[PDB]
């Protein structure tokens, strides 16, 4: 009953997210409200770069965050200034200085794997 397969091309379906979520009230702009963190789902194909960059035996610790990191639209913890700033060049370290209460780091990758459809 030939099938129609233009739903599941690009001139159609609908696009991912960008959903803000406040992951900490520490973070406050000029007029003292929070500044919630921008997500966004990376790629399945960029997932699977990313478990294949952290496996040799995979480091799941390293490569959520690495998820994390990527599914992070705001704040990017790649940015050259927040690197600068927190002085390392690790992404995933400059998330943990930046979510320095636990709570919040925990938080923080469990919305991205969320974000991400998984679970
Ligand atoms: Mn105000």
């Amino acid at each position: 009953k030939v099938y129609d397969l233009s739903f599941f091309m690009p001139g159609q379906t609908i696009d991912a997210e960008e959903v803000e979520v406040p992951i900490s009230k520490r973070f406050v702009d000029k007029e003292g409200n929070v500044v919630p963190f921008i997500f966004k789902a990376i790629t399945t194909d960029r997932i699977d770069e990313l478990e294949k960059e952290n496996t040799t035996e995979l480091d799941s610790q390293r490569f959520y965050a690495r998820i994390a990191v990527e599914t992070t639209v705001y704040p990017t913890f790649k940015a050259k200034e927040l690197r600068e700033a927190y002085k390392t060049e690790d992404p995933v370290e400059v998330a943990k200085r930046v979510l320095s209460v636990g709570g919040e780091y925990a938080n923080w990758l469990n919305k991205a794997i969320e974000i991400n459809g998984f679970d």
